[PDB]
Formats: structure tokens, sequence, C-alpha cells
């Protein structure tokens, strides 16, 4: 199950935070869907597991990054004997779709983040944001701030050639 | 004229960088009008001038911010002595105005940055992008991510009673 997955209203339609989760897979189980979600982001931080799409048969371990987009046919697999856990950032929204388009990550929908990579950093203060999520306290403004940061360091780091 | 005007289209409703300015005032001179832009933040890098308002005088310096409103009648003029410099951030959306409602800054428009604001390095830097702006090489998801940032600034540093 889930150690967190907060749901968001879907209130702005430029940029939009839809949700925040962290999942430790149970060995050999994971999902076989069609993405409804406009686009969503897993980073893996620990274990190892598999990612299907298209006829492909990614081994994806620590340190990788796979993207769920709307209408993609998938199944994504915790491995038997080390079962990964990931951290995803559920988005969407006009803005959004635009700056996807300039990275090359919405090719193949999977990749390997550097060693001095700022996207875990980003990926993982949203979730813990999402944990206490407070409003009132202004953090619907951060949560966009992170999403623009996220997006931003996809470009730089997995740019398309100009 | 201004060392830096950079208007930019309002193409986003949500949240918009309507336009980054950098103006040098000549000694006594200034401005004397009817807001018609939705919200301009202004940061006084160096000098002295004056703010007039609803009846109150400001007397401003280093460190100093001022904000327009659209439909303020305001009056802004540099020292005869020691004429300010100010960067400026004009922005938009139904976001912008929401957030700027969680500010106590929008009664009386002026305030001062304390010694350790974030304020001030966030305007800089947004100034600093327009002047070379380049949105092929993704500054418009920059200018917008630090106007987030200014935002949740603003916020923090001049909070509303919760
Ligand atoms: O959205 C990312 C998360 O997706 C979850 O899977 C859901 C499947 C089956 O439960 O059906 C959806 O609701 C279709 O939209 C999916 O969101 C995963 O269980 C999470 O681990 C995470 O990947
Ligand atoms: O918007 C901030 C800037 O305002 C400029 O003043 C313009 C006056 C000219 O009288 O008319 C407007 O176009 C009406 O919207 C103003 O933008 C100042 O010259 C700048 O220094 C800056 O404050």
């Amino acid at each position: 199950m889930q150690i967190l997955w907060k749901k968001y209203v879907k209130e702005n339609f430029e940029m939009n935070v839809d949700e925040c989760g962290i999942e430790q897979g149970i060995p050999g189980l994971g999902y076989n869907y069609e993405v409804l979600k406009n686009a969503v982001i897993h980073y893996v931080t620990k274990g190892y597991g598999t990612f299907k799409f298209n006829g492909k048969v990614y081994n994806l371990k620590q340190g990788d990054i796979f993207i769920l987009l709307k209408g993609m046919q998938v199944e994504y697999v915790a491995s038997i004997d080390d079962p990964w856990e990931y951290y995803w950032i559920g988005f969407s929204g006009s803005n959004a779709n635009e700056y996807l388009n300039r990275t090359s990550i919405t090719n193949s929908c999977v990749a390997n983040c550097e060693e001095n990579s700022k996207i875990p950093q980003i990926i993982l203060n949203m979730c813990e944001i999402s944990k206490t999520y407070n409003p009132s306290r202004s953090d619907d403004i951060l949560l966009l701030k992170e999403l623009y940061s996220l997006l931003y360091a996809l470009i730089e780091e997995f740019p398309k050639p100009f």
C-alpha cells in the first residue's frame, strides 16, 4: 500500500499539482493500466522494478525516473528479490504540457539522474510538504514554485536540441 | 529613459510576469498618475525618493518597497539631493491577486525589507533574467518560478493574521 498518497483538487489550468505519493512496492506486484492522469513523474529511491511501455521492458533502480502520460498503456512491477520504493508527483496544465515538450524525457519516458541532479531533492521536498499540506500557511504557493523548479530542472538536465 | 523596461505579453491568466524594470531617477522628477496595471512592486536599491498615496507622504530609501495596484492615484518622485534607483516587477493573474491578499502590504502599499529578507535577491534576479530574456532557453519558466518565490517571500515576511 501507500506510505503517502495526497490527491489535490484540479483548480488551476496553467499549472496544477494533482497529487504527491510515496509507495514501497510488495515483491512481484504492481500496476497494469491505461494512464488517465495528465502526467506523473516517478523517482526510484531504492530497490528495483520493471517499467513496460510500447513493447520495451526497462529494469530500473535507485536514481532512475519514469514518466506516465495520459493514454500510455503501462505496466510497472516491483522486483521479487529487492522491491523498489518510488516517490511520485502528478501534475497538469497547459504550461506543464508545453514545458514537457521541451525535454527529451517525454520521448522514451525513462531517464537516469546524474550524480549532482537537482531533480531528486525537488521531488522529495514536494512529497515532504504534501505530508502536512496546509494551504492557510501558503503550502499551495510552495508546491507550485517547486513544480516550476522541477520542470526547469528536467529541461536543464534532459534538453531537446533548440 | 530607463536602464531596463522589458514588457512581456499577457499569455497567462493565473500567474503572469507583465514587466521588469530598472530606473535611475533624475533629481526632483517622477510620475503622478492613476495606476492602470494590475500590480507593480518596486524595490529601492539606492538613494531616496517620496511615495504619495491616500494623503500620506513616505520618504523612502535603500531597502524600502512600495506597491502600485490598479486604480491607486499615486505620485513617486526622486530626491533633489540623492535620487533613488529602483527595480520593479509588474505581475497579474487570479492566483497573483489571491496571494497578494494574504500579505499585510496591500493596505498601506509600503514596507521595509529586514536584513535577512529574501525579497531583494528575487527582484534583482528577475531583472537580470529580463535583460537577456530568451524563452527558447526556458527563461519564461524561470521568471514564473521566481514570481511564485517572490509572493511566498512577501507572505512569509509580511503576513496577514491567520
Ligand atoms: O498515479 C501514480 C500512482 O498510480 C497508482 O495506480 C493507480 C491505478 C491502479 O490502482 O489506477 C489509477 O488510479 C489510474 O489513474 C492509478 O493512479 C499506483 O498504485 C501508485 O503506486 C502510483 O504509481
Ligand atoms: O509600471 C511601473 C513603471 O511605471 C512607469 O510609469 C508609467 C506612466 C507614465 O506616466 O504611465 C504608465 O504607463 C501607466 O500604466 C506607467 O507604467 C514609470 O515610468 C516606471 O518608473 C515604473 O515605475
